[PDB]
């Protein structure tokens, strides 16, 4: 199956998902400098106060904390969305070290680590329909640096020992990630895919310019996860990026500036 070892990663999945070398994939390279300001786009509306999490989880390829989106709760609007998308999960993407972890980067930048809030579009009634559609899902991504700590991220950080392996879940209520939101919602915009297989081509992209600083501390308990098993060998959980892709015909749109 496919990952991020030393035979499954990245420049392999294109054989089971040919969509890896199409014409929207993510994530990409933000040359700021070309980036062009929009004075059409809006500010960024981000409505997590009745955002309820319930679990998190250890998939294999992250961690996700999941929320209940039966309701009408945290969504996100505004920005270069038409209509409402509704938050389901959040996870991030990081490295084996401080110098690389992002998925997407600034000027070739790489960050630490990556924050994905996922979303999906109402019109489509569920994640699973929305996820074939062309304007289905919102990403906002959120750089994470390393200098001091996040303290809204704690509760996840001390969680994880609880879902070392694959497939482990614990309960997890009562999250607030409005705790892990920079000071500014000042964006990047563009379309995109999934930045894993299925690798779908179906993300409007939001990436917040302000990184996030966590400390050494807290990126090291993720780097302790593991993406096997119970009882198989392991397999620190690093690296779970895949590199920018080609741009192709696409524009990146910045909020600001
Ligand atoms: N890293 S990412 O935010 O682009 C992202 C978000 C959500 C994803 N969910 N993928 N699934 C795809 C198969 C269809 C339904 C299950 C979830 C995959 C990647
Ligand atoms: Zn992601």
């Amino acid at each position: 199956h496919w990952g991020y070892g030393k035979h499954n990663g990245p420049e392999h999945w294109h054989k089971d998902f040919p969509i890896a070398k199409g014409e929207r994939q993510s994530p990409v390279d933000i040359d700021t400098h070309t980036a062009k300001y929009d004075p059409s786009l809006k500010p960024l509306s981000v409505s997590y106060d009745q955002a309820t999490s319930l679990r998190i989880l250890n998939n294999g390829h992250a961690f996700n904390v999941e929320f209940d989106d039966s309701q009408d709760k945290a969504v996100l609007k505004g920005g270069p969305l038409d209509g409402t998308y509704r938050l389901i999960q959040f996870h991030f993407h990081w490295g084996s070290l401080d110098g690389q972890g992002s998925e997407h980067t600034v000027d070739k930048k790489k960050y630490a680590a990556e924050l994905h809030l996922v979303h999906w579009n109402t019109k489509y009634g569920d994640f699973g329909k929305a996820v074939q559609q062309p304007d289905g899902l919102a990403v906002l991504g959120i750089f994470l640096k390393v200098g001091s700590a996040k303290p809204g991220l704690q509760k996840v950080v001390d969680v994880l020992d609880s879902i070392k392996t694959k497939g482990k879940s614990a309960d997890f209520t009562n999250f607030d990630p409005r705790g892990l939101l920079p000071e500014s919602l000042d964006y990047w915009t563009y379309p995109g895919s999934l930045t894993t297989p299925p690798l779908l081509e179906c993300v409007t992209w939001i990436v917040l310019k302000e990184p996030i600083s966590v400390s050494s501390e807290q990126v090291l308990k993720f780097r302790k996860l593991n993406f096997n098993g119970e009882g198989e060998p392991e397999e620190l959980m690093v690296d779970n990026w895949r590199p920018a892709q080609p741009l192709k015909n696409r524009q990146i749109k910045a909020s600001f500036k």
